């Protein structure tokens, strides 16, 4: 696992589309799996700006997104779809039908992962997954307690969960109870993951995370399973390193 210590959040965000850009250039055709919350806004940002100060073409590129909240519809604002059309489809270039985000207000939860996970399999895996992290070490909605052989499931958030992510609710009891992610071992499946941290909130996933004990207690540990990882951590997160 390679720590890269950055100096702020706008460096991290650089640095991330950077690794992303050199994905999406290495080779035709690449498969990017993305995340949503504040962590990756800046890395959004500055992937359309190298759209338009690199010439940077998105033309050929496939995603896949961890996660969607269970019962929002993708023209709900709280919606993963949401986010990813607004922050980032909307910006670029892409084919809109190459770009895959579990299906929340799907009639059938359960089969909506399965066929997920399939599609997920048959594109080839991912390239590159782009992954945030818990207060608690989760990663994905995969909480602590989660197998490291998991696929795409149905998962019931925890409290802290939908606690941290009621700022960008109406209120609380606005926070869906349940959401799609997928599994650890559908993140492990990727050729290349990059695990992004920001703010003094994560300075403890990040002393337990580099420490290196291996549990089901810290999802995030999973990530020592892995031949290529890398951690961009702000100064604000590594400070109880």
């Amino acid at each position: 696992m390679k720590v890269m210590e950055c100096q702020t959040y706008e460096e991290l965000s650089q640095i991330a589309a950077r690794i992303t850009a050199d994905t999406i250039k290495e080779k035709p055709d690449a498969v990017l799996g993305l995340a949503t919350g504040g962590t990756p806004e800046g890395t959004y940002r500055q992937l359309i700006r190298l759209h338009q100060t690199e010439n940077l073409s998105f033309q050929n590129i496939t995603t896949v997104n961890l996660d969607e909240y269970a019962g929002l519809s993708s023209d709900d604002p709280n919606s993963y779809h949401f986010y990813m059309n607004d922050r980032f489809f909307q910006h670029i270039d892409s084919k809109p039908s190459r770009h895959f985000i579990p299906n929340g207000n799907a009639d059938d939860l359960e089969a909506e992962c399965r066929r997920y996970e399939q599609l997920v399999d048959s594109l080839g895996d991912t390239d590159i997954q782009l992954l945030g992290i818990g207060r608690n070490g989760h990663i994905g909605f995969n909480e602590p307690g989660t197998s490291f052989k998991s696929r795409t499931h149905v998962v019931t958030l925890n409290e802290q969960t939908r606690q941290a992510n009621a700022r960008y609710f109406p209120s609380i009891d606005s926070v869906p109870k349940k959401a799609l992610t997928m599994g650890i071992q559908t993140i492990l499946s990727s050729k290349r993951i990059l695990l992004l941290i920001s703010g003094k909130s994560k300075a403890e996933a990040v002393r337990k995370l580099l420490e290196g004990n291996i549990s089901e207690d810290f999802p995030a540990s999973a990530l020592h399973l892995h031949s290529d990882v890398t951690v961009l951590i702000d100064r604000e997160a590594a400070s109880l390193r």
